[PDB]
């Protein structure tokens, strides 16, 4: 017999170092995270202590060069994301935010002082970052954001609210995007600055094993040096999103794979009408169709990773993978749950948890519809968002 | 503008008393249950005190005659289930179990003594019933059940485990189905009988606002009089399931309607890219497609109810409704959630809760695949379960 | 065993006169049309003499009163359309055009003299009508039409081109819609009028057993009396479309039923791997899913017909049926073909022919997307066509 | 750059070398200049002229992945790209080539004697002779193990009796590879089509693959010498090995029909105005275009992946099933969806989508139905066969 991706033979597309990274992260997930995940999800906690475990593993800022970062290629970051999310999307979300959003914002747009202050600590998981773009009234359309930075002498004064901010209540530093007299700018906000409050969001059905927050900035005063000096316009936060989105292209496949392998095993173990469930045509149809989507998504992820490591990948190319792999992953998790029957309604087997988590992954970092329309613009030359 | 079912004009198919029942139950849901459902779901409880509230409302055993039961037609019972499930599937599940499973088992197969002892209290919600058919190893195939009742003189001794039993930990009496030397039989088990233990199931992601239990029967000794005297073979429990399934055909539509109406209101209020979300083609596509399925399902529910009242409805006819209305309802809830964006991931707006709940509804009272194959058998004359 | 609609028991929703009409038309189709349809499709012909057979049967203008028309209710007209299309969509298309487009245009908007000139012959099939609305450049948006009718004294002169006009080359009289200085108006154009040319369309893959034409109007001069006196604005042609669309709501279900019943019979007779094809789960899944859509569509059609016969049916209500029933019918025809294997690629068994014909039905009388957006506007109050 | 073609957006050309891209371009230009001007008439009239055999032979596509005998000796990825371009023309063009190379020639190349190879392969490669492959019977298609055509020994000679059905090129062929049951199991025979007792009857009134010859073969007391047996073919494995070669071509070919449909339709949406703007400007249109592009590109990545495995250690049947199941069913969905965007104009032979969709009905069914490939994948994942 073959595992779903073994049937496709996606491993032939990876070198030994890449395969070793995947195996290493998978082992970490199996030993350190999997035994605790059901309780973390039920209780709606993801302990701050995991930051150091992820730091020590090497995954925080792993695609970045220097500052104690691993300095891997893009494919390797993707595989790590895939393995984290196979554990739980909350694990991958923590890492997406730390590396591709927080650390990348500083790496790409920061001063030397900012890079030297924060990057080693963030790489080690000794500090935690967050990325405040979305607001209650603006998610898909961040160009409309209302958070505002005004100058007071050489200082800045920030006022606004950000919403749905992963790690907001855990962070030491927030990368906050705000309108200014000269256009959108980014600021590093120490989270102990007076006027800065993070309020944790509870009663989530998705991403319970994750910290998600409202950030309220009430006359937050910062020095001139707090601005990320190179970030100008919406292109700056969007560049960070394109790094994180790349990780999600791989990550969603991990949730899908974990669901599907767990469910194939269940079908072998469960007898219905005196035969294993895996013996019936209806079961095999589902397993085959799900396998076909998972393998196509893995081929697409690796393809995009190879482009990224060569000349770079364009946003509309990332959109192929973000649109496809998240929507096909949530379909796989949901279909798997049907094969588990009653046993599938609890936290015992991963599919329903994965499906719930993937609701957030479908929406964040650009909704399916935003990516759909980005592809449509690339094919036609006509923007149809408005 | 039209509400989805208003566009179909399904009200024209209903008489005044039926429409009044729907309105009465909807007002009860809105006032007594909706203010509390978010907390009930989060904390995984459905208070036992609701038994008396449902009893006083008149919905427990409402389609039965006598014993303080309402004696309504089948369409009215359907509409009540639709309105209860629009609140939450846990509300409708409580009522399905109390009336169509527990009370119906006693009404149809019980002695006069059993009916007089239990039916008035169950109708009033002064006692709670449960129905123990499913076992850890046998759900879709109850013919294979291994709970056993053996004779000891004129007494019976029951041994087995039932699983996924709604209201198990709240019930005063359990209808327990068991194999015997002469075939499947049913027994009324007072829940304080020595050897009978109910263990509540926790860490559910679906039907959290509902009590679901394991029942362990360890040499439970009963008198001859505890047997349901008229129940012989699998036909007896299945007749109860067909009563309950009928209610679910309507119930699932309630969860779908509540999701859809909530979501339409959200799309009218939420502005994206300077216009209400409801203005966009992609939004209207979703709203129209969902409306089309909801109305078709409503026509099918009413059609089946009219058949049931006029002449009885066959199991394979119920299967049309149970297969269709549950799977289309869960699709509607899921698609609604996408339109809500990030706000849809919490308990604030009903779609994600309804989607999760409908995972159980899809599986219980015969999975989609069971109803699919029952329809296949009716069309071809060939059973394809084995 | 049950036929698909027998399992639903849609016959219970009809009276005996209605059921008798369905049976009469089915017998006519089976005896007079079916033995010839494969040759007609292959040769791309539909003999003009069939007009008289349809006329004698009573289906031409059957829902109209007087003028030798049958004067049936709307449900009966729907059932006749269903049975005609079960034969072939080209048969139903002939009847849709003759009755609901041509004759209804004259009946509803025509003068006393026009009605007496044409309605009795059109009802008998001794004359043939057509309906010229669509232009090469304007189909979904007939408000944009450019055929123009101008005055010259009391005469009218029409100039423009109509396209995809069913029966154009066969018609004695054409109802032609044109823009004027005062808005859209309608005209009865005898097809021997100087300047009026019909050119037949060939190399169709859909609706080969049907005549479809280009109409070229080169300054066609008519008397004042040729105007349909009561037709003003786009509402007039659309009212005719709404009559024809209603018949299509039923008609598409006939193509679906014919495909499905033919395919069920094939699966019972075809042995694969030593058992009838109907015995396999994959087969039964398809048969069951297709049955579910066919029956839901039938319930919707009958519901719309009862509304139509009472206070009248609104366009957006018709859109529910036209959107749903055509797109579900083409899916049934296509899925059926897969079950036939190689034998399904020829004209021997109806599915592939039906699927091809339904391509036209999906597009004409308002595309799926037009009906979709019509429903969206009803739900939201916002038009999203532009 | 303001716009990208669907596969340009994926950048699948970066996965191909110059020689491979040159082959695609060469076959595309042949299809555009020689075949496309005639395809509408050929489909309507239900003809595919036999002269095309020599034209395909001269082009180099007949037996292109085979070595020797005047064959091109290309890699498998190049054969795939040629099939993609032929099918973008019409599936009947690709079907001709599938049968000639991967079924007829390959049967002889793999299982034949030296004498058979020398007699037939050079002519077949050149398109100076035409071959066909008779596996399917009226009663047995998805289950060829159940075939009833029989070969019985008469001394040193053979006598064959049976009927084959749905045989591409049957009425044009000079030689038929005919699969038959024997006392010792399934065997293969080269049957010259002028052998007394061998008759080919052409199938008419097709709605799919009208620009292709499809036949019934009837064998009544067909006598053959011992030398007519393919000596190395034993059991169902032999015909299935031929199918696995042809199926690989189809994994690519179906994408050609999809691409041709989709690019034709994107161009139409750019030029067609509805409600005062190009049809391409609307969200509903862009939704369709994007979803179809996503499937086309995923399919192309899968095809190239399978080709690279084939040119390395080799592709297993269940891996080919991934491609055949996926790419054909997604291609037919693309062609159908494209047709909706064309409106009325899409119902004729003018624009390719409806013709492609009809042709793909055959492609979905032949060389193993979607359900056969689905269940082969299921068996690979579970270790349980669910055919019976
Ligand atoms: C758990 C979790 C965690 C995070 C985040 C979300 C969640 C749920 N996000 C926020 C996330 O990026 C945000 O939810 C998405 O951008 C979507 O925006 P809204 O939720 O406002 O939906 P919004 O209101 O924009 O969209 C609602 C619906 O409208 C549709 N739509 C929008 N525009 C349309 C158009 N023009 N045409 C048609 N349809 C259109 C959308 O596709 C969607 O279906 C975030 N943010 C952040 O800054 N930092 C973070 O760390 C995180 N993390
Ligand atoms: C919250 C909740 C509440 C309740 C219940 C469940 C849940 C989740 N049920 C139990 C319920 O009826 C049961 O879950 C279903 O019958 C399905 O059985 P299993 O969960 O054992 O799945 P099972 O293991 O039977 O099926 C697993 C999967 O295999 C598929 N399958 C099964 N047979 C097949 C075949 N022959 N061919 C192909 N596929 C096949 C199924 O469709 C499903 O997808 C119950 N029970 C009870 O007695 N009293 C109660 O009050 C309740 N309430
Ligand atoms: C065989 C046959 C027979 C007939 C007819 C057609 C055919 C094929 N019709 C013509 C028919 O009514 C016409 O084809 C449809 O109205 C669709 O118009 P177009 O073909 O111009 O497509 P058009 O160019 O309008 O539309 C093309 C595509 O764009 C989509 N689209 C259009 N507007 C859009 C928007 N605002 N947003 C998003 N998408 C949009 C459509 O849904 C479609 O998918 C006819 N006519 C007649 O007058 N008399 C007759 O007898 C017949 N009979
Ligand atoms: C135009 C064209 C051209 C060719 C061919 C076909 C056509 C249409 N073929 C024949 C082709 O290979 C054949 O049609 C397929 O193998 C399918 O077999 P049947 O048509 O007998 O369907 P069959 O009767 O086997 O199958 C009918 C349906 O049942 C399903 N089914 C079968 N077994 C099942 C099971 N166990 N469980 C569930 N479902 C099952 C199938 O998937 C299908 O949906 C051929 N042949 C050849 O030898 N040489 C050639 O050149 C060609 N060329």
């Amino acid at each position: 017999t073959y595992a779903p991706l073994e049937l496709f033979d996606t491993d032939r597309l990876l070198d030994q170092d890449e395969r070793d990274i995947a195996a290493t992260v998978r082992q970490f997930v199996d030993t350190r995270l999997k035994p605790n995940v059901e309780g973390w999800f039920e209780s709606a906690t993801l302990p701050s202590e995991l930051a150091k475990e992820f730091g020590n593993l090497g995954v925080l800022g792993m695609h970045l060069q220097g500052y104690g970062c691993a300095g891997t290629n893009a494919v390797s970051y993707g595989l790590a994301c895939m393995e984290l999310e196979a554990g739980d999307s909350g694990f991958r979300s923590f890492v997406s935010v730390q590396g591709s959003l927080s650390m990348f914002s500083i790496y790409r747009y920061g001063s030397e002082e900012q890079k030297n202050e924060w990057l080693p600590r963030l790489a080690a998981g000794d500090a935690i970052g967050c990325f405040g773009l979305t607001e209650p009234d603006f998610g898909s359309n961040p160009a409309g954001m209302r958070t505002r930075a005004r100058r007071d002498g050489s200082d800045w004064i920030l006022n606004g609210t950000k919403m749905w901010i992963t790690n907001g209540n855990l962070a030491d530093v927030a990368t906050v995007w705000a309108q200014t007299d000269d256009g959108i700018r980014g600021f590093l906000v120490p989270t102990d600055t007076p006027g800065f409050t993070a309020n944790e969001i509870h009663r989530k059905l998705s991403l319970r094993a994750s910290v998600t927050s409202e950030l309220v900035l009430d006359n937050v005063r910062l020095p001139a040096s707090a601005q990320l000096p190179l970030a100008e316009g919406l292109s700056a936060p969007l560049s960070c999103l394109n790094e994180a989105r790349f990780g999600i292209v791989f990550g969603a496949l991990g949730a899908a794979r974990d669901s599907l392998e767990t469910t194939i095993a269940y079908t072998q173990s469960r007898e219905v009408f005196d035969k294993p469930l895996s013996n019936y045509q209806l079961t095999q149809e589902k397993l085959a169709n799900m396998t076909v989507e998972l393998g196509k998504g893995m081929l697409l992820a690796i393809h995009l990773g190879r482009i990224k490591d060569a000349e770079g990948v364009r946003p509309e190319q990332i959109s192929l993978g973000k649109l496809n792999n998240v929507r096909e992953a949530i379909a796989i998790a949901r279909e798997c749950r049907t094969l588990l029957g009653g046993s599938g309604i609890t936290l015992e087997y991963s599919p329903l948890r994965h499906a719930n988590n993937l609701e957030s992954v479908l929406t964040y970092e650009g909704t399916s519809e935003m990516h759909l329309l980005s592809i449509g613009k690339a094919l036609t030359g006509k923007a149809a968002f408005r």
